[PDB]
């Protein structure tokens, strides 16, 4: 019964809402452990992570103190893939001290959904638990459903920490500024495009500088890659 | 119920054969147009668009020839949010010219299911007949279906021509390569770099250029922009 959560999602406007209703439907189908882990686009260099989670104390801390994101495999497949994945913790060959640790607390038996959102948000939602795993009758059981959820899940997610973990998400381009870091995009100078768009080149410069305060940025190549990844220049 | 389909998917290779399964899809859910568009992310200024339709002919090429695709609400909706959409034609109250001659044709109630996928490629599934308005029970009878999918076939659409539409997406980066651009991203010199990293300035620039030339560019910001589009940034 999907029906009742749509109006649960279209008035939850808080964390603990969102913290408790999350841990609510991972209890209703077997899952003792969650996980809904967003990757917002900026900085550019090394994206900021923001994890919502019951996971133990002890590995709630631990798992910011040694940078296991840049290690943990479940992050690299919603990474690179954008399909489900099933994971027993004790498969993964590399890696042998941060599975070694994860399988302590409890975290063995998972099923992780990545999803994409709006403001280039690379969420995924994980339901982990210590007992029994997911065989291929219990899947096809739930699986239509935890894929619907985890898409719903993460746009009420996105439009409610949008603002705090990607504040240019708010930001509005003009038409003439949107199309200056379409060409900025493709390296192109601001003679070059003053040719393109038959305009002086301060009127070029123009609007470039009033993006880069709109996307809080130092320089053009990186409110490009700011406006782009966005969506801006869609 | 889906073990044709997924064993349909698997057999495909020609760009005729998805034709047909979108079509026996189309009509086996009760619709009489399908329409299967992608988007590749290149080139990055106006990225081309790639449908495949049963709509009447005379509407297909009316809505190229005169470049429906930039006012498309739907299309508008595809790019900019992640979620199923449920539409009627007669409701909209800009772009009457547009729908007008849409609901001439019998395109009236629609069903759009935008997904994401590799090499930054953006597809989405519509179904539309020309009467019986999509009710409630109707969507949550086959939503999970039409999400799942779309899903799989946008998978398949991408092996299918992701060596066509998006010729970059055999492109391989090195560890080098990807943080090179990775800096060149926020607007870092080649000498900035080569600090930040303890590396030589020679061999930041070395890395670049060959970046470059594997991802067919004439300069290393419009590199940069191509493998964030492709997800080799990630
Ligand atoms: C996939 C794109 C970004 C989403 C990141 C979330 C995926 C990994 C999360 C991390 C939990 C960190 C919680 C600290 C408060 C996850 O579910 N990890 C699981 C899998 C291995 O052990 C875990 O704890
Ligand atoms: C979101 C990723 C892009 C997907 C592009 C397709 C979305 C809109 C399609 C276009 C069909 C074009 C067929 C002629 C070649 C669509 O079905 N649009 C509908 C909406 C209203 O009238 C239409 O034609």
């Amino acid at each position: 019964e999907r029906e009742g959560y749509l109006e649960i999602l279209s008035r939850i406007t808080t964390e603990e809402e969102f913290f408790s209703l999350v841990l609510e439907i991972c209890g209703n189908y077997g899952f003792e452990f969650f996980s809904f882990g967003a990757r917002a686009p900026f900085p550019l260099t090394a994206p900021k992570y923001h994890f919502l989670s019951n996971y133990p104390g002890e590995w709630k801390s631990r798992y910011i103190s040694e940078d296991y994101t840049s290690i943990d495999p479940i992050v690299r497949h919603g990474l690179l893939e954008y399909t489900p994945l099933i994971w027993n913790g004790e498969d993964f060959q590399e890696n042998r001290f941060f599975w070694e640790e994860a399988l302590h607390h409890g975290i063995r038996h998972g099923w992780s959904i990545p999803v994409r959102g709006k403001y280039g948000l690379i969420s995924m939602l994980s339901l982990v638990r210590s007992s029994e795993s997911i065989a291929a009758t219990e899947i096809l059981e739930k699986e239509s459903f935890l894929l619907w959820i985890t898409s719903m899940l993460q746009a009420t997610f996105g439009d409610l920490l949008a603002p705090r973990i990607v504040p240019e998400s708010n930001v509005r381009l003009t038409a003439r500024e949107t199309e200056m870091l379409k060409w900025t995009a493709v390296g192109k100078t601001y003679g070059e495009i003053g040719l393109i768009l038959s305009i002086d080149q301060r009127t070029v410069k123009f609007h470039i500088v009033n993006a880069m305060r709109k996307l809080n940025s130092s320089n053009k190549a990186e409110a490009t890659m700011k406006a782009y990844a966005i969506g801006l220049l869609n």
